[PDB]
DNA sequence: CCATCATTCGATGGG
């Protein structure tokens, strides 16, 4: 029902250009005997609650906003689900975000998590430890390529019929990030 | 409250 402005998608998911915000598009699928049935009702997008020192508020990261909304998803404890995130920045360690996602996965063994990041959040000096902790908790940690960007455009954006138009350098940036993520996950 | 930055889950500066 709720779709993202095209300008907001192309300004926030560009994998060579940073913004001072995080968007997270999410999709939930049920895993059956062999198959997976797509649950169109369980998809949407959100962004971080911005830091706001006028109120003494040091923000709430997009990943923790997703954990906040999990109860409202009303996932049946008797079924197994795969959650996919398409997140403009990779999850941080230093605010405790990777830790809470790990705790979530340990507490909810019927939920399998897949994360595709557009960009690596290395402003956090412990960014490697975040990506390794999520992998160690059983999350698939990946870089967004053309296929994931095009899927997010097609699925989450208010395109009004406009096909995905890849930005210059999309493939080159995806490959370079893919190489940085592989070196981090080798250990 | 915006505007800027060729913008790292905002920091500044101007009014
Ligand atoms: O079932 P297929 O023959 O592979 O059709 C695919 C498939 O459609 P769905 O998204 O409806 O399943 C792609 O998604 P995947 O299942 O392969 O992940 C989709 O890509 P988007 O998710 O990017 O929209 C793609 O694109 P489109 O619907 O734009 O044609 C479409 O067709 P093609 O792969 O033949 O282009
Ligand atoms: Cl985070
Ligand atoms: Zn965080």
């Amino acid at each position: 029902r709720h779709l993202m402005d095209p300008h907001i998608f192309t300004s926030n998911f560009n994998n060579g250009i940073g913004r001072h915000k995080t968007y997270l598009c999410y999709e939930v699928e049920r895993l059956d005997n062999g198959t997976s049935v797509k649950m169109d009702q369980h998809r949407g997008f959100l962004h971080n609650q911005a830091k706001n020192l006028l109120c003494g508020f040091y923000g709430r990261h997009a990943a923790l906003r997703f954990l906040d909304l999990v109860p409202s998803l009303q996932l049946d404890p008797a079924q197994i689900y795969r959650v996919t995130w398409f997140i403009s920045w990779s999850p941080c360690f230093s605010w405790g975000c990777a830790g809470e996602v790990r705790a979530f996965l340990q507490e909810n063994t019927h939920v399998r998590l897949r994360i595709f990041a557009a960009r690596i959040y290395d402003y956090d000096p412990l960014y490697k430890e975040a990506l390794q902790m999520l992998r160690d908790a059983g999350a698939q940690v990946s870089i967004m390529t053309y296929d994931e960007f095009k899927h997010c455009w097609d699925t989450f954006v208010d395109h009004q019929g406009c096909p995905f138009q890849p930005w210059d350098g999309l493939d080159e940036h995806s490959q370079a990030l893919s190489g940085r993520l592989r070196a981090i996950l080798q250990n």
